[PDB]
């Protein structure tokens, strides 16, 4: 325990915090879903509700330290509030995200953090046809609300979203399930903002 | 990473808050509505819900700094708590707004601000015909709630609503969408304030 | 912004908080109210749903100055966290009353605060009839929760409710709609307490 | 205000904070209730929803003050953030508790506090019958969640529940409400943990 | 008094916080559930509510006294924000927790600590057939969120929740109720995590 609060006293009591990302130190975040649930579907508003987890990783110089220095720890809990965390928005969310897990990362001696958020979602998508053999398709995007492409890029270890946790007696089963990196441009503003689309196919079971 | 360190303390740890503006020292705010989705209507209530982007902008003497003392910096990404931002409220809203968006904006090295909240709004609207072919016709007024127009006036740089990031998929489909000034006059107070009034028209698609 | 800068601090920074009014120190507040809607209606709880604008008006001398020491500010706008504000409340609220407009107040050089919040409130109410003619009357009273005629009394500028921004396409249009300065006594308790009682009197459309 | 203000400050700025009753020095809770409106029944669920006020009274050798040397202050009015309230809890709710009065305090120069909460209530209740003459019992059970009868008692002043501010166009009309000291015992726990038991027989009006 | 004082000065104002439980200093919780009712249950969702009891208790060093050195204080009660508390979480959840009991806990003098949440939980669950004699068999799994078995696991005292406060005017009558350790692995990664799986089989009565 000595050790661990000397390294968190040093790494968080004597710096000026973390003031995010820049044009000239840029970022990139790690994104993984594994969804959870559908838990609802509304065809009058055209609102669906997700359950799922998201696996949020990035790297920062000014979390790192030297095992060696302090008694071989090479990893730790701490809560999301000590850190920096990157702003990660669902770009077509009807409603507050509800959150459903502790706010608490895990931060690794070479920088590396690991943030593993539970939300519901309510967000847009036309069940009309889930009821059929074929189901339907909806989509959401995921990014930084106010950071570029030059400051935050995104990346997944692959387009598969995990269904391992997807609960068996949902009313909806699950066709496919990917996330796949995009480059979305808008009216407003002259840069690219990087996002990942998650894209599910389901029906009713 | 060490020059925005440097930037933001420099502007906010030295600094007493900005007070807001006064009649000696006016503001003007600049707003633009992109409308994303007419989600639902009540019309046992005469409620309809909208979600939509706020773009807001004005300029303060007090967030001004000269790139060349800190590394070239041209702007930065910083909490809104970290600044003062204007009170536009709507003004026949029936719930509290919800806040769909993180509470970061952009201050660019002129003193310029940035700030885009994406909101869900319910507001006094009669939804009555929406099902025809004419459709029907809502409204609802966007202002400073407590400044006049001795301290707070508004502008557009348009009056046309951005509906380019419209959901497709909508039970409702826009006609028409703008934004246009206006000055008010109230019972209670001597002087003008001043609103934005985001005039819609739709129908069931 | 420096003379008013000045000013704030001079106000809040070097005072001990108000300890709000006493039997040697009372106060009068001023309770006006503007009805904007009656939103909804449950005949099966017995609930109705209001949404007003409340003119809260009180003067205290610890918030004086003399302009002339200031640059010549008669007056500003400030968070009501930076200040007393009455605890008036509904005496047959059913929910917690829902907050619709900043929480900002405006303090005059003589010492005199307004503070209008906007509210959306649930209360006891019977509107069985509501579809008549006749219609239905129903009523709530606001006062201080805690503080006893002693020390908090009420007025109102006028018996009339301002009508004059009620949404003209709702549900309900309004037959009468007064507030009354009433005085109640309670077994609890030895002293008076003061109210305001809104009545208002209302049918569908 | 000079001498309330310095009284508040000699409270509470000096003082380190009550840690709350113990076996040496334990505390007796008055409580009494008035009943305000039963104002829904779900026969799906079997919950119930009452709104009430719960008055509550106890006494700190800690809060006590000579009135001679603060300008014949006899009690004042206090946020209840400022003392030590006691965690009064029901036993047998299906949601958090909401409320709907200013958390607001009456401490007098004996030590004695006065705190008077109002609440809105859903507990476990099953309404079968209420539609009928003879109507339904329920009952909800109020105590310390954490303390036992050997750090904190309770009494009622009257066995009889007050009525006196029913909302005479409920839904329910009220045959008989009672609140009645009662000991527990519990499987985790050895010792008695007290409650006041909220009796309330009702029916359709 | 004076001596719990000392005692929590001790304990709160010298230390640096407990920064949890690690590979060097793992740590085990005891869980217990007692089931208070089965509130709701939603067919078209596939969400049950249930609300209970969950006892929780751990042992740390640094929570240690000697009760001879604070006038033989060998216990206290404490609010839940003085100290460390596992971060224990049902894995299937579909909305936040809500909590109805006070967040406080009870230290004793060998550094071991008892919390007693009351909760409402909705999570994953089909009731289709609970109108029938069979039944219908649910389940939720309880565990750290961050944390591995390397640094909390998890044990129950009993394998059979406590069933002795169940309402006994529930909608739902209980069948079974078992609560029983388990091992997860899961794709993101290496390490086993502990849970403790609530199994209820019950229906209509
Ligand atoms: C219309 C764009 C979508 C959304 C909005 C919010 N936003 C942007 C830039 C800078 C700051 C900012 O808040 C853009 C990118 N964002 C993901 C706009
Ligand atoms: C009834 C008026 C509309 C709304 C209210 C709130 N308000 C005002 C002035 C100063 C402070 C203030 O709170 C007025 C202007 N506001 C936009 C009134
Ligand atoms: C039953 C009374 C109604 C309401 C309650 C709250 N209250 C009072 C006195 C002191 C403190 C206080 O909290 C009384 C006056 N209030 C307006 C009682
Ligand atoms: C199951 C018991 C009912 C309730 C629970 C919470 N509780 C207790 C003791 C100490 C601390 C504590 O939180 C007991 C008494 N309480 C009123 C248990
Ligand atoms: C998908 C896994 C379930 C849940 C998630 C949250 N989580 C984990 C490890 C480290 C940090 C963290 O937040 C894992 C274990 N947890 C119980 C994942
Ligand atoms: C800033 O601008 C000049 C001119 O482009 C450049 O050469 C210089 O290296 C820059 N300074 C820093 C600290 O980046
Ligand atoms: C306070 O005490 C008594 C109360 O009757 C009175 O005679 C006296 O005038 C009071 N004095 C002050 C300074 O308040
Ligand atoms: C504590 O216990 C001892 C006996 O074990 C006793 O002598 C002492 O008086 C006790 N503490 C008190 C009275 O505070």
């Amino acid at each position: 325990q000595a050790n661990l609060m000397r390294l968190k006293s040093d790494l968080f009591n004597r710096s000026p915090m973390y003031p995010g990302p820049t044009k000239d130190d840029p970022l990139t975040v790690t994104l993984g879903f594994t969804l959870q649930d559908i838990v609802k579907v509304d065809s009058s508003t055209n609102e669906v509700d997700l359950v799922y987890y998201e696996q949020q990783r990035w790297k920062l110089n000014s979390l790192m330290w030297d095992p060696n220095e302090y008694g071989n720890i090479t990893d730790f809990r701490t809560s999301a509030a000590d850190i920096w965390t990157p702003d990660i928005t669902a770009y077509s969310s009807t409603r507050p995200v509800q959150v459903l897990s502790p706010q608490i990362a895990v931060v690794t001696h070479d920088g590396s953090v690991m943030f593993i958020p539970a939300q519901r979602l309510s967000f847009m998508c036309d069940p009309t046809g889930v009821d059929s053999e074929e189901g339907v398709t909806c989509a959401v995007k995921f990014g930084s609300w106010v950071y570029s492409g030059f400051e935050i890029d995104l990346k997944t270890d692959t387009d598969q979203v995990d269904l391992s946790s997807y609960y068996a007696s949902s009313k909806y089963e699950i066709l496919s399930a990917t996330q796949t990196r995009q480059v979305q441009h808008y009216s407003c503003c002259p840069e690219p903002y990087i996002d990942v689309n998650l894209v599910v196919k389901f029906r009713e079971r």
